């Protein structure tokens, strides 16, 4: 199994720059390739990648996207003085040349295409490539908007044609519609495209028709390409974080990529002077995260615009760092998104109603700038600890360890509990099981040395309450528990301190709103309406209620075994991957299945997923609407004014 991050980078891409006066072009400059290496480096993120020497891409590569005419064309400007680049620079939209831009062009497509191989070799589990110039404008036979070849649409017609892939996910969280790689992915239904882009009702460049949510993609790719433009600027972590639950995570979980390219412009953050949005820096932390668990983690992180160089770096940071595994950071302060943004997630969600599962329900009636610097992230000194049952040994990940040896003062505090609270116990299994879960939390907690951990445990109740109550007064100001099974636990959720989302299998009335109950009905379809669920449910409450830690519980009496890893992965967004999970009896399959997401290892993919019941449905989106109201980043449609 791979692992590694690549990082490619050379400091030629920045040896071309603009070379006459020209306010629209001249953001794009060489520092931006060249801040963003050295923050890396600052950070110590560089030298924990794998570096990976830039190639060019070759001609039969670039005619893969571009015309003869085209690449002729510009194959000229290297021989061109500054009067004849400027002339050719004037037939295309936005975009400048220099006698070294065509050489730089092949390298950050061959760049591109050199990630595409390291990952698709297993020679490293993801990565990302420092290229310019960007390439998603750029289309079959012209330059545009700073983009002369289109690197990302390479690196998806170069994975197919050498690997033979049938799905690719194309995610382009550019502030900017990349209408190159629309056009290129139109009718192909292998290539699934989704764009955010400020639109302004058309009145932001590039100004098309065809940016709008009505494009949906054309003949047998009608539904593979998505469109959710924005229409206000100063879109939040909680827009975009909106458009990932409900847009497009839903869809890309159904459609199950073989690889993932992103093409990551930070012109979408803070400060950006093109994009006017807000989301801060770390919100790419979370963009990554959300999507490692697809295609195995195969995941290609391709720079493309970003123009405010202090949120570039941060932002580059924030990417490196979720794709080595570190733990991310917490976001604050997140809730609805805006009405501008619930329009466009509504427009969009009902024309691909037609095309994809998660919407199939809404067809029918039956239904300067300045911000904090973000915080240093730290890889845990040994990331998971794991509590088998007494004897059992187990072959664990390199970065795992198991965690018996409880101290002396540990053991103390275990006598003081049972005599206050459960005097009539002596079961000294059941009170070395409240040893290890006190002595796993105080590692997770009191130091950066753990991370997250995973305990195996006889009795839930004691074991529940001491594992809760030990998190509350450490303190741990929000706790988010999720339990898989049936029957009330002792967990008081009163006090707002407390949500508890629960999975069981018998319909239990819903009271307040700090609890979240999915009674789905067992079968086939139970996977993906877990998975529906978990993105649109879950996920938005958990990421609203920012927890200091995560609680997960599995009754002992398990179709869990197909998304217990999901889950397990995606919510170590929340708390700075700070979960402990306790598993009643001993199942080997789910405890190595545990320990192996907790410890950040790749997730294998749940393969294309059939459709959920509409039962099911019905009973997610009754508890969207009950719950929408106090936990705004749950909504998906805007709201009925009075
Ligand atoms: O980041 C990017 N793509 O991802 C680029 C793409 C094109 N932009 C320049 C477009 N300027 C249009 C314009 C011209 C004249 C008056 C007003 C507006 C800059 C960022
Ligand atoms: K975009
Ligand atoms: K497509
Ligand atoms: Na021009
Ligand atoms: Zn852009």
């Amino acid at each position: 199994a791979a692992s590694g991050s690549a990082l490619i980078f050379d400091e030629e891409m920045s040896r071309y720059k603009l070379l006459w006066t020209d306010p629209e072009c001249e953001i794009e400059v060489p520092e931006r390739l060249t801040v963003s290496y050295e923050a890396l480096r600052t950070h110590g993120l560089a030298q924990r990648c794998k570096a990976v020497p830039v190639r060019q891409a070759t001609e039969q590569e670039i005619l893969l996207a571009h015309s003869e005419e085209y690449l002729e064309a510009v194959k000229q400007t290297p021989g061109m003085n500054v009067e004849e680049l400027m002339a050719f620079s004037k037939k295309y939209n936005a975009v400048y040349f220099h006698q070294n831009i065509y050489h730089c062009a092949k390298l950050a497509a061959g760049a591109t295409l050199q990630l595409v191989d390291s990952v698709m070799k297993r020679e490293v589990r993801n990565g990302m490539a420092l290229v310019r110039p960007p390439g998603h404008h750029s289309q079959r036979s012209a330059a545009n908007g700073f983009c002369v070849f289109n690197n990302v649409a390479f690196a998806a017609l170069y994975a197919k044609k050498n690997y033979n892939l049938n799905r690719i996910l194309i995610v382009d969280w550019d502030v900017h519609h990349g209408q190159g790689i629309q056009y290129c992915f139109e009718e192909d239904p292998s290539v699934l495209y989704f764009s955010w882009h400020r639109y302004e009702h058309q009145s932001f460049w590039p100004n098309l028709p065809e940016s709008d949510y009505s494009s949906v993609g054309k003949g047998k790719g009608s539904g593979f390409n998505i469109n959710l433009p924005w229409n206000k600027v100063g879109m939040t972590n909680s827009d975009y974080l909106a458009a990932f639950f409900h847009v497009l995570l839903p869809v890309a979980y159904e459609f199950d990529p073989e690889l993932v390219i992103v093409s990551a412009g930070f012109d979408s953050a803070i400060g950006d002077p093109e994009g006017e949005m807000c989301a801060l820096p770390e919100i790419f932390a979370h963009l990554t995260h959300l999507l490692m668990p697809l295609a195995a983690g195969k995941m290609c992180v391709v720079l493309e615009g970003g123009y405010n160089l202090t949120s570039l770096g941060q932002s580059v940071c924030q990417t490196v760092h979720s794709l080595l595994g570190d733990p991310t950071p917490r976001i604050s302060g997140l809730g609805t998104a805006c009405d501008s943004a619930l329009e466009s997630i509504q427009n969009v969600r009902n024309v691909q109603s037609s095309y994809w599962s998660s919407f199939k329900h809404l067809a029918q009636s039956e239904n300067d700038i300045v911000w904090p610097e973000p915080l240093k992230r730290m890889p845990a000194s040994v990331r998971t600890v794991v509590v088998p049952p007494p004897g059992v040994e187990l072959t664990l990940p390199k970065n795992c360890q198991h965690s018996g040896d409880i101290s002396e003062s540990t053991a103390k505090e275990v006598q003081r509990i049972r005599d206050k609270h459960f005097h009539d116990l002596t079961d000294q299994n059941i009170l070395r099981s409240l040893g290890n879960i006190i002595s796993v939390l105080d590692r997770m907690m009191r130091s950066d040395e753990v991370c997250n951990g995973c305990v195996v445990v006889s009795d839930l109740s004691v074991s529940v309450q001491c594992a809760l109550q030990h998190a509350l007064t450490e303190p741990a100001e929000r706790v988010l528990v999720v339990y898989v099974g049936d029957g009330e636990l002792p967990v008081k959720t009163n006090d707002g301190k407390v949500f508890l989302v629960q999975i069981c299998t018998k319909e239990t009335e819903d009271k307040c709103v700090n609890r979240l109950t999915l009674c789905l009905r067992e079968g086939e379809s139970l996977t993906a309406g877990f998975m529906q669920a978990l993105l649109g449910l879950i996920l938005p409450v958990a990421y609203e209620f920012n927890p200091a830690l995560v609680l997960g519980i599995v009754e002992e009496t398990t179709r869990l075994m197909r998304v217990w890893g999901h889950m397990t992965c995606l919510i170590q967004g929340l708390a700075r991957g700070r979960m402990l999970t306790l598993l009643q009896g001993y199942d080997k399959d789910l405890l190595e299945l545990t320990v192996s997401a907790l410890s950040g290892a790749s997730i294998s993919p749940l393969g294309p997923l059939r459709a959920p019941k509409p039962e099911d449905v019905e009973m997610m989106e009754k508890q969207r609407q009950r719950l929408q109201e106090r936990w705004g980043l749950l909504r998906c449609t805007v709201s009925e004014s009075w």
